[PDB]
């Protein structure tokens, strides 16, 4: 399973961020750490002058209801796009 290996994943993304990553990809590992911890989005709407906020508020709310293993399972498959050198 890739739900327990999430540890080595969060440490690779939290410590290493110089890897070739996109602007939308960096928002994936962010919504996973929240869904794999809480479960769903339940925060008030962000500012009204920022764009990224919407992407960070819509994403976390998009996977609203996701399970713990469900998110962690995505952190391993998604992280592969940022730094696949962690699995191999």
């Amino acid at each position: 399973m890739s739900a327990d290996d999430f540890d080595a994943a969060v440490k690779y993304v939290s410590n290493t961020t110089t890897m070739m990553a996109s602007n939308d990809d960096k928002l994936c590992f962010y919504k996973y750490y929240k869904q794999a911890t809480v479960g769903d989005c339940n925060k008030p709407k962000p500012g009204m002058l920022q764009l990224q906020e919407k992407y960070k508020w819509e994403a976390w709310n998009a996977l609203r209801g996701m399970s713990t293993e469900s998110a962690k399972e995505a952190y391993v498959k998604l992280l592969d796009t940022l730094a696949p050198s962690w699995r191999n």
